[PDB]
C-alpha cells in the first residue's frame, strides 16, 4: 500500500544521496518500527520504589545502572532486589515479559594507577549478586580491562565488560581497549573535563564509528536530558543531542541524574524512547548498510555469513522482523552489527543472555521458559512460534508480514547457519 | 586459512579495488583463472561439426548448446544432427567426471508480416523432436513472440523462446519484446545490415544491460571469431570482441560459420572457452552486484529474497559454490541474475531444465536420477550431497570449503525460501 | 596515498595531520568518523557566523568590543522587548564599538545588525507593531530582518512591503516556527533571502521529539538552494548562569554546524546571562572544531550532483574556483563583489578555503556574514582611473589583509575570482596565484 | 532536442547499468570525433591524391613503418604527406595539422639495434614528430632511444610499444620515462596467450589514463577491410571498446598500408569512434579521474581541473586553450571533458603532436601579431572561436571556457574564463 511507503521516513530512505535524504525527512512520517536503541536508567532515590520501577519498565527502561560511586553494598543489594521484583512482576504473561539487565558502574581508580581495592570488593559483590554488565570506570589501557576481568574471577566469566573512556589516554589507546572489551561507554562527563569541552563530540563520533565497525556495543552517556532533573520538558539542545547520538550509531543511550535523583524519571525514559524512535527511522540505511558491508572483512564463520545474508534478505522484502534463536546472544549481535531496519527478535532460554543483548541495537529479547521438547526440530519450531506470537502481541508483526528466521543445524551455541523466509499466518 | 596465493588468483586484487579505474589498473595477466567457465558456448551444427566423433570433441572443448540453423537443410538432415548430438552426449553417461547435459536449440528461417508457413512446420518439428530452445528470427514486436508461443502446440509450452533482435523495429520495441520472451539474442549479422554498422555496439550494450536488469538470458552472436573459419588462430579484434561480450554481461556467446562449416570448429570452441574464463574473472563484481541490487525492485517472492541473501552470503565467505535444488530452473536463474562469483550448481530431476539452465550465466546443471526417498527431507539431503560429491569430483569443491545451499520448505516448484551455510566434509 | 603523496612531501606530514585532514581523505563516511582525532587541531578561520542577542548583559560599548573580539558577527535586536529608544541606543553602541577598530583597514571587522520582529500574535498576518518596527529598522539602517512566524509566501511579501522602497537592500530571513511554516517551506524559501529554524516555538507547535527532523530538512533544503540558514534557541542555555555548558549543548552546536547551518545563535546566553563573552567564545571554539570535521568529499560531490546545470557565468566560475581550491589545498578564495552574490555562490559549494570577499559596500560587507565561510573586507579607497588597475588594487588589498590576519602565508596558493566589466552580475574569471 | 542527442539520456543515468539501458541507436553524435586515427603509410596510401582523401576522411597521424622500405622510400612518403597536408593551408580557419610518426624495426634477437640508430637519426633529420619505439622492455630501452635522437631530437615524443611479457611486467617504469604507450597487440598476442591480451590492453589503458599520458590501441582493429569493403561485427566492436576503454588513439596497419579500402577503413574508424565517445559514462569517469589525480600546487594542473569542472557545469561547447608545447591542452585532456579542447598554438610541431591526446583539436595560429601581449592573447581566443564556428564546434549563444596564462612563455597557465559566444 501507498500508506506503508509514506511512514518510517521511507521516502527519505529511498534517496540517492545523503543531501536528498535530509531534504525528504518528514515530520508527518510516523515511526512504525519498535524503538531499537536501548535505554539505560541509573537507579537512585527517585527510581528505587518497586512501583516506580514497574512504571519505568513500561516506559522503556532496558538496563538498570547501579552507580557504585554512591551508597554502600547494602544499598545496592536492595536496589537489585527491587529491580528484580519489578521485572518479575510481569513474568506471569510470558508473551509480553521484558527482561531488564543490571549493570554495575564502578567507582574508579581515583589517584591510583589501576584497579582500586574498593573496585575489587565491588566487582566481587557484582558476581555474588549476579549482575549482567560492568561499566568499568576510567579505562586507560588493555591491562585495566584484564584487571577487571581477573577481579570478576572464574564465576564472572559471562559478565560483559563495557569500558568507560573518560580521559585523553583512553581515547588515544582506544583500539587496544576495544579489542579486549565487550563494548564501550563514551563517558562525556569526565571526558569533558579531561579534554577541551569543544572536542568531546569528535571523541564521541570517532568511538561510535569504530564500535560500529567492530560490531561491538557503544553507549552514549551524561547530561543527555539534564534539564529534566527539575523540568518536565527538555531543552532543544537536549532533544537534538539524543537524536544525534542515535543517528551517530549509538547502541544505547543513558540517563544519570534524570532517573537517579530527578523529579521526572519516568518522563525522562519516555522522552528518550520518543526521540530514539524518530531518529532510528531517519537513519540513511542505504549508505550505512553499504559502508558496513564494504568495511567488514571476509568471513569463514557460518554465523557471520548467515547474518549478512539474513540482513540482505530482510532489506529486500521489507521484513517486519528477523527472528533468531540464540544461547549466548552472539547470533543476535552479528545480525545487529549490519544495522537492519527489521527488528531482531532474539529467542533464548538464557535469562542472562536475554538481559545482556539489550546492549546491541535493534535486539528485542524474549525469554523462553518452557522445558525442551523431545524432538529438537519441534523445540526449535516452538521457539520460533513463541517469537511470532510475542511479536504479534507487542505490535511488531501482523498476518501477511514476511519475517526472516535464523537458526542452526544442531543444539548448542556456535552453530547458526540457516536463514528462512517465512510468511506470517 | 586460505593463503596469499588464493588472493593473487582469479583477479582478486582487481576485485577488491574501490573504483572501476583502479580495478582496470590492477588487472594482471599472471593472475590465473580458477573458477569454472560460466558463460555458455552455443555452437552451430553443420557439415564441419555433424559427425558423432567431431561432436564428442566439441563437448570436451566446452560446447553447451547445439544450434540447428533451419535456414538450411531438410527436416531429415536436422533430425540426424539431433540424433548425432544425443549420441555424442550420451557416450559420456558412464563417467560422472565427463557427462554434461547439452541443450538443443532450433534457430528459425524467419518471416511476410509474421509467422511463415515454414516456421510453423519447423517449430512443430522442434516440439516433436524435444528441442529445448527456439531462437526466433526477426522478432519485431510482442505479437511475433505470441505467434511463436502459439505454434509450440499443446506439448511445447516448456520450450524457451529467445527472441532474435535483428532490425531497427526490434531495437525500438525491445521492452515489449523482452517482457514476453524468455531471453534475447543480439543477432549482429542482420542488425549490422539493417542499422549502421557503427551503431551495433550500442544496441548490443543496451540489450545486454536491459536483459541483466530483467534477469533474463542474453546471447551475443555472429562473427565473434570469424577468421577462424579458415585460420587456426583468431585476430586481436576477435579475442577482444569475445572478452567484451562477457564483460558487457552476456549469458551466452555463439559460433556460427566457425563451427558449422569452418576448418577449425573444435579450436573455435576452445578459444571461446579460454577467453570467457579470463573475462569472467575480470568482471568488477563490487560495482555490478551493488548496481543490480539497487536497480532490482523490492520483492515479496521468497525465491527472489532467498537468492539475494544467498549471493550476499557467497561473496562474504568466498564460497566455492551455491548448490540449489530446482525443478524448473527458476531458483538457479534468480541466483544467476545477481552475478555471483561462486558457481551455481543446480541439482534437478528434469532433464529439460538441466539442458535449459545453460542459458543462465554461471549455472552448472547436474541431472539427478535416483528414485525418490519416502521421507522428503532425506531426498533433499541426498540431492545436496549429490551436488557436493559432484563438485568434489569436478574440482569445484574440497573438504574445508564453504558452500551456500538453497532449498525450499516443501516439495514442488515455487517454494524456495531457505539458505544454509555448509562446511564441506 | 598516491593521490596525496607529492603534496604530503611538499607541505609536510604535520600539515596533513591538522584540520581533520586524515578524516577528510576517507573513502566512506564510516571511515571518516573512525578517523576523527581530538589531537588534530583546527587551523582555518571560523566560518559559521555567530549571532548574539543584545540585551542588558551585552549593551555597553566596552562589553560589545569584547564580544566583537570574541567572534560576534551579527548583533540581534529582539523587538519582543524594549522600546524604539532602547533599540536605537543598542544600535548606536554596536556601531561605536565596531567603528573603534576602523583605524586599521587591513584588520577591520564588519558587524551586521539584525531586527527580530515581535510577530503576528493571534492575528492572521503582519501586525501593526511589526509595521512600525520594520519602518524603524529601515530608518536606522538595519541589515537584516528575522521575520517571526512566517507561514506562507504572502507573509514575506507583507514584510517586504512594510520595508518600503528605501528598504529593498535589507535581507529577509524567515523564521519557521510552526507546522504550517514547515509544510509550506518550499514556497517560503523561494521568496525569502534565508531561513531561521526557530526551535523554541517550533518545539511547542510540533512534538518536541520531531524538531530535529524539521531542523535537518530545512538546513538540507537551504544548502541545496544556496540560501543562508540559521540554527537558533537554547544552544548553550545553561551558560546563562554557568561558566561551562552541558555535554548536550556542545553536541547541539557541533551538530548544527555539521548539519550545514550558515549561522548559529545565542539568545539569553548573551542578552541577559552572566557569561555573554564566554558564550560567544564557546560557540567560536565548537564551530571551528565542527567545520574541520565536515566530510567535504561527500558534501561537495552531493552539492554538484544535486545542483542543476547552469548557464550563469558567476555560478560556473564559482564551482570551478571551489574545485581548484580543493585541488591545491588553497588557503583562500579572494572574490570581488558589489552585492555579496559572487561570494554567496562560492559559499554554497562549501569550500574548506576561506572566501575573502572584497567590497566597497559597507552594507554588503555586513550582510555576507549570513553565508558560511565568507570573510568580508571593506575597501575604502577611491576608484583608480583605469578599471583594470582598480581591480588589481582590490585583489592586492585582499592578499595584504589575508597575510596580516594569518589567512595567507608566502608560498600559499590562492584562487582569485573577478569579472570582465564593472557592475554587479559579471563575475566570470578564476585565477590561480602564488603568494610571494 | 539538445538533451536527446549525444547519448545525453544515458549520460544522466545514476548507475553504469542504467547508463547501458539508456543507450540509444537514434541518439546522434554531435561533438567532433576526439580519438585520433593513426594510418600506416604504404603502397595503398602513398600518393598525394590518396593522402588528401585520407586527411579528409580523418587521418590525424601518418605512421611510417621502418620494418619495410628504404630511407629513400620513407623520405618520399614524408614529402607526399607534407604536400597533401599543405594543400589545405590556404584556408587557415579549417587547416588540419597531421603528425608524422616513425615506427622502428626493433631489436630483433639483440637493446637498441644499429639499424634503429640510423633510422632514428633519419627521423630527426626529416623532422618527424613521434617515435613508436618497438619492443620496449625496460626504462633503459627508452633512454637508449632518447640518446639516439640526440640534442636535435629533444622535442620528439617517444611512445613505447609494449609487445611482450617483460614490457607488461615492467610497465610502470617504462611509462614513467615515456611520453606515452602503444598496446602492440600483434606481437603481444604471440608473446603471451592470445586470450590474455584484453587484460594487458585494459590495464595499460587504465594506467595511462591515471598518469595523464597518451595510449594507442593497435593491430587488426579492422583487419578484414584489407580485402573487404565492410568490417566484421567483432572489428566494429573492437574499435568501439578501445575508445570506451580510454584509448587516446586508434591505429590502422595493413588496412591503410596495403589494403584495397584505405580511405573506407579511416572513415569506419571515424564513424565508430564518434559513436563510442558519446557512449562514455562521463559521470563516473570524471569522478574517478578527479578522485585519483593527485593534489597539486602546479597552477596549470589546478586551472585544468577547474576548467573541466566549469565546462561540465554549463555543458560548454568547447574549452579554448593557448599552448606553446601542448602541455596545458594535455592537462585538460587527462580529465576527459565532453567539451572539445581547442588548442591554439604557434608551434607547428606542438599542433601535430597534440593529436596524441584525446579531445584536443589543434589550431595552428598564422595571423599577424599584435603589439600589446593582452591584445595578441585576445586575438588567439577569437581565432579559436572563429575556427570553432566554421568547423561546427561552436554556435552563437554557446558557452565556452577559455584557458590562458598571466605572462608569455610556456608554464604560466593560471586563468580560466567563462565566455558567451557572440
Ligand atoms: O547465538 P549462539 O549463542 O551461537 O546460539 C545459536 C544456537 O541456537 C540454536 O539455534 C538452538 O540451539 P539450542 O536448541 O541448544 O537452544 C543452535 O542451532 C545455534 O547453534
Ligand atoms: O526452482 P524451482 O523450480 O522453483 O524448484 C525449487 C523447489 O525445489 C525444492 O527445493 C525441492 O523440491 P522437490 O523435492 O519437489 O524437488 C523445493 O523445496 C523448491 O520449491
Ligand atoms: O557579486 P556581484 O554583486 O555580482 O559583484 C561582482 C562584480 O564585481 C566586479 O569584480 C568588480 O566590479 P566593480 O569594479 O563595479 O566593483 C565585477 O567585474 C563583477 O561583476
Ligand atoms: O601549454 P604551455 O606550453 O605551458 O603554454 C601555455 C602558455 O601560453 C600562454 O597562454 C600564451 O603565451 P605566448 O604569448 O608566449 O604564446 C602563456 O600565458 C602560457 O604560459
Ligand atoms: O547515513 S550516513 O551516511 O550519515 C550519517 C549521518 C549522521 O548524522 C550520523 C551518522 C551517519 C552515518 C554513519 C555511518 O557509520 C555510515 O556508514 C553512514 C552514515
Ligand atoms: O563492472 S562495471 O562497473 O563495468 C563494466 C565494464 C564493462 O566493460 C562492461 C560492463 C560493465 C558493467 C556492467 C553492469 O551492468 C554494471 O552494473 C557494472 C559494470
Ligand atoms: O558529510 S556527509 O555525508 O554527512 C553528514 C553528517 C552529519 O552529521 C550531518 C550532515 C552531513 C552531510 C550533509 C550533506 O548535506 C551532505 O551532502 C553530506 C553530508
Ligand atoms: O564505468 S565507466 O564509465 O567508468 C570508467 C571510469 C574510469 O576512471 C576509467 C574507465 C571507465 C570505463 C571504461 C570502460 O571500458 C567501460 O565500459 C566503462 C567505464
Ligand atoms: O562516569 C560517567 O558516566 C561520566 O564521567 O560521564
Ligand atoms: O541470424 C543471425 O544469427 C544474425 O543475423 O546474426
Ligand atoms: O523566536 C525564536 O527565536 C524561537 O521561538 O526560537
Ligand atoms: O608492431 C606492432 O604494431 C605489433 O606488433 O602489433
Ligand atoms: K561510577
Ligand atoms: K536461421
Ligand atoms: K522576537
Ligand atoms: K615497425
Ligand atoms: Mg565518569
Ligand atoms: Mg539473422
Ligand atoms: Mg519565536
Ligand atoms: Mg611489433
Amino acid at each position: 500500500g501507498t500508506a506503508f511507503f509514506q511512514q518510517q521516513q521511507l521516502p527519505a530512505a529511498m534517496a540517492d544521496t545523503f543531501l536528498e535524504h535530509l531534504c525528504l525527512l518528514d515530520i508527518d512520517s510516523e515511526p512504525v518500527a519498535a524503538r531499537s536503541t536501548s535505554i539505560i536508567a541509573t537507579i537512585g532515590p527517585a527510581s528505587r520504589s518497586v512501583e516506580r520501577l514497574k512504571e519505568m519498565i513500561k516506559a522503556g527502561m532496558n538496563i538498570a545502572r547501579l552507580n557504585f560511586s554512591h551508597g554502600s553494598h547494602e544499598y545496592h543489594a536492595e536496589s537489585i532486589a527491587n529491580v528484580r521484583e519489578a521485572v518479575e512482576s510481569f513474568a506471569g504473561s510470558p508473551l509480553s515479559y521484558r527482561p531488564v539487565a543490571i549493570a554495575l558502574d564502578t567507582k574508579g581508580p581515583g589517584s591510583g594507577p589501576g584497579l582500586s581495592e574498593q573496585d575489587v570488593r565491588d566487582l566481587r559483590f557484582g558476581v555474588e549478586h549476579g549482575v549482567d554488565i560492568v561499566f568499568a570506570s576510567f579505562v586507560r589501557k588493555a591491562s585495566d580491562v584484564a584487571a577487571v576481568r581477573a577481579a570478576l574471577g572464574p564465576e564472572g566469566h559471562g559478565i560483559k565488560i563495557i569500558s568507560k573512556i573518560e580521559n585523553h589516554e583512553g581515547v588515544k589507546r582506544f583500539d587496544e581497549i576495544l579489542e579486549v572489551s565487550d563494548g564501550i561507554m563514551v563517558a562525556r562527563g569526565d571526558l569533558g573535563i579531561e579534554i577541551p569541552a569543544e572536542k568531546v563530540f569528535l571523541a564521541q563520533k570517532m568511538m561510535i564509528g569504530r564500535c560500529n565497525l567492530a560490531g561491538k556495543p557503544v553507549v552514549c552517556a551524561t547530561q543527555m536530558l539534564e534539564s529534566m532533573i527539575t523540568k518536565p520538558r527538555p531543552t532543544r539542545a537536549e532533544t537534538s543531542d539524543v537524536a544525534n547520538a542515535v543517528l551517530d550509531g549509538a547502541d544505547c543511550i543513558m540517563l544519570s541524574g534524570e532517573t537517579a535523583k530527578g523529579n521526572f524519571p519516568v518522563e525522562a525514559v519516555k522522552m528518550q524512547h520518543a526521540i530514539a524512535r524518530e531518529a532510528e527511522a531517519a537513519v540513511y540505511h542505504r549508505q550505512l548498510f553499504e559502508e558496513l558491508r564494504r568495511a567488514a572483512p571476509l568471513s569463514r564463520d557460518p554465523t557471520e555469513v548467515t547474518a549478512i545474508g539474513a540482513v540482505e534478505a530482510a532489506f529486500k522484502c521489507c521484513a517486519a522482523a528477523i527472528i533468531v534463536l540464540t544461547t549466548t546472544g552472539r547470533s543476535a549481535q552479528l545480525l545487529s552489527r549490519y544495522r537492519p531496519r527489521a527488528a531482531v527478535i532474539a529467542v533464548t532460554r538464557s535469562a542472562q543472555a536475554a538481559r545482556q543483548v539489550h546492549l546491541c541495537r535493534g535486539v528485542f529479547p524474549l525469554l523462553y521458559r518452557e522445558p525442551p521438547e523431545a524432538i529438537w526440530a519441534d523445540d526449535v519450531d516452538r521457539r520460533v512460534q513463541f517469537g511470532i506470537e510475542s511479536g504479534k502481541l507487542r505490535g511488531f508483526l501482523r498476518v501477511g508480514d514476511l519475517v526472516i528466521v535464523v537458526t542452526g543445524w544442531r543444539p548448542g551455541s556456535g552453530y547458526t547457519n540457516i536463514m528462512r523466509v517465512l510468511s506470517i499466518s
